[PDB]
DNA sequence: AAGACGTGGAC
DNA sequence: GTCCAGTCT
């Protein structure tokens, strides 16, 4: 029903034509491709290159990693997004080394298990670093497939990515899936493009029902995003006479977890000053703020802050109990703050001076 | 199933 | 402004 042997010779043909040389390209170590893989989930490759040689120069092996303090870890990922890929990824090196002596399972059930490891992880990493032939379908391959077959099924659904999946089963070729599996990736990175593909110079043209149909633009069929809360934040920038700065480890469990961050309390649209006021005193702090000194918004998938930055002077009449912790301002840079934080010093310093 | 979960480009 | 670059729950 379909020409499997003249679509791969024309895909894999052009593939090693015009395959990028990307920095976890160099080899097939499976850790360095697992550390990819996991960096480029919802990332743009442009944005994960300095924040790969950064972490692989960090955590040269999987033992390195998972020997690591989980603080230089998340630090390591500052400003990359999506946190806990990063515990999760360290989780399951400390799984690797601790059950497995080192060695990144080959068994796809086995590498299915870690913490972070999802379906097109585990394709993706057992198909490049040991040529198992598992489909490692993202959402630029169900772009390209949706195009190619013309499934209007709409990809979010998980249904749809186990169609993809069987797809790829009887097309793939069986003599090297890691040059199939990550050809179509780079099909769908260069050529089979969200908008205005640019399917007279594409290599697979024959076979591409949606190209004679005269429909490429219209796929793939996925659901516009439900709209996102707004979630007024007061902030607190407290300092002592000596310089020092309060700062606070979030919960393990949640948004930004883990990450340090300026004292801050959902408003929930009351007063800020009063209920940061309030939320300092419950803890050896003294303390009164000052007149807000910049708003401004911050942007997650799901919800938006409205961040209110306060200044004030912290006075000890006790000791700094966790979460919380006083930082000399030299010392900040060591900790890994949000953005959207990382923002609130840059105010406050621009404020002061 | 569908919401939680960051950040930044390209239109 | 919209859309795009997976996994846990
Ligand atoms: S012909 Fe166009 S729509 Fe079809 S796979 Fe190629 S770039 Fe995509
Ligand atoms: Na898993």
């Amino acid at each position: 029903r379909f020409p499997a042997r003249e679509f791969q010779r024309d895909l894999l043909d052009w593939f090693a034509r015009e395959r990028r040389d990307l920095p976890w390209r160099k080899d097939r170590d499976p850790y360095k491709v697992w550390v990819s893989e996991v960096m480029l989930q919802q990332t743009r490759v442009e944005t994960v290159i300095p924040y790969f040689e950064q972490f692989i120069d960090r955590f040269p092996t999987l033992e390195a990693l998972a020997d690591a303090d989980e603080d230089e870890v998340l630090k390591a990922w500052e400003g990359l997004g999506y946190y806990s890929r990063v515990r999760n990824l360290h989780a399951a090196v400390k799984e690797v080394k601790t059950r497995y002596g080192g060695k990144v399972p080959d068994d796809p059930d086995e590498f299915s298990r870690l913490k972070g490891v999802g379906p097109y992880t585990v394709g993706a990493v057992l198909s490049l670093a040991y040529g198992v032939p598992e489909p490692a379908v993202d959402g630029s391959v169900m772009r390209v497939l949706s195009r190619l077959f013309l499934v209007t099924d709409d990809i979010a659904k998980p249904s749809t990515r186990k169609r993809f999946e069987q797809i790829v089963r009887e097309i793939m070729a069986y003599e090297n899936p890691g040059a199939f599996n990550e050809a179509l990736i780079e099909l769908g990175a260069l050529v089979c493009t969200p908008r205005r593909p640019s399917c007279l110079l594409c290599p697979v043209q024959a076979y591409c029902q949606a190209f004679a149909e005269g429909v490429a633009e219209e796929l793939p069929v996925k659901m516009k995003k439900t709209a996102v809360k707004q979630v007024p934040l007061a902030v607190a920038v407290l300092a002592d006479d000596e310089g020092r700065v309060l700062i606070r480890k979030r919960d393990s469990t949640g948004l930004l977890a883990n990450l340090w961050e300026f004292p801050s309390c959902e408003t929930d649209g009351a007063d800020g000053k009063e209920k940061l006021e309030q939320m300092v005193g419950e803890q050896g702090l003294q303390v009164e703020l000052t007149e807000p000194i910049v708003s401004f918004e911050h942007a997650f998938s799901h919800l938006v802050w409205q961040l209110t930055v306060f200044p004030g002077r912290l006075v000890h009449g006790g000791p700094v109990e966790e979460p919380y912790r006083l930082a000399p301002e030299d010392e900040l840079k060591a900790y890994a703050f949000p953005v959207s934080h990382q923002r609130v010093w840059r105010e406050y310093k621009e404020w002061a001076s």
